[PDB]
């Protein structure tokens, strides 16, 4: 026997923003506090952690648009 | 026997925003507090964690539109 | 037998922003505090951590748009 | 008023043993095994403990007789 | 008022053993094993402990006789 | 007022052993093994400990007899 695989996907796709102005943005949080206590940490085989992380962010992109795309073909 | 597979999807798509202005934005919270107590942490084989994370975000994109897409073909 | 694979994906795609002006942005947080205590840490085989990290960010790109794309073909 | 207290207990006591011989004494046990696992011990204000104590005693006194005695008087 | 306390206890007491001979004694235990695992020990304010104590004793006194005695008087 | 205390305890007491001979004593144990693991030890305010102690004793006194005696008087 025999096999033909033809794979021809098309995007004419668009992702877009139009905006006049980003105005006035004030970010004024009051002062926080964090405390943590433990005795042992013991991590094995593919581990992530975050411990004790007081964190303030202002993020004002003039458009933050995106496209995420994937293709897979597998044959056996 | 024999096989033909003909994969031809098409996107002519638009994802869009139009906006006048972002005005006046105030992010003005009072101060928080966090406390955590433990004795042992013992993590094995593909783990995530977060412990004690007082966290303030202002996020004001001039449009934050997205398209998320995948294609897969599998043959045996 | 015999096999033919014809892989020809196409993008004429666009990811885009238009914006007039980024205005006035004030990032004016009060002062924080963080404390952490432990006695042993023991990490093995593919580990990340962050411990005790007071953190302030302003991020104002004049457009922060992106495209993420992947292709895979595998044959056995 | 007035008080007289006249405390005069008497012991003419004997505690005694008489014995011929202690013969032949064999203490011949097979070997044991002990295992213990824990993580934390945290002791406060007047504590005793024993952990993991495989223990063989032969105790062959030629008489182990005893007298245990107390006297108390209290006045207010 | 007035108080007289008279305290005149008497012992003509005896504690005794008589024995011919202590014979043949064979303390012959097989060899043992002990194992203990933990992570933290934390002791405060009047503490005793023993951990992991493989122990063998032969005690053969030619008489182990005793008297324990106490007296107390208290006045307020 | 007035107070008189007349404390006159008496012992004509004896503690004794008589024994002919202490015979033949063999203390012939097989070989032991001990293992202990931990990570932190933290002791405060009047503490004793023993950790990991393989121990063999022979004790053969020609009589080990004893007398323990105490007296207390207290006045306020």
């Amino acid at each position: 026997g025999s096999v033909q695989i033809v794979y021809k996907p098309v995007d004419l796709s668009k992702v877009t923003s139009k905006c006049g102005s980003l105005g006035n943005i004030h970010h004024k949080p009051g002062g926080g506090q964090v405390e943590v206590k433990s005795e042992k940490l013991d991590f094995k085989d593919r581990v992530q952690s975050k411990i004790g992380s007081l964190d303030n962010i202002t993020h004002v992109p003039g458009g933050g648009n995106k496209k995420i795309e994937t293709h897979k073909l597998t044959f056996r």
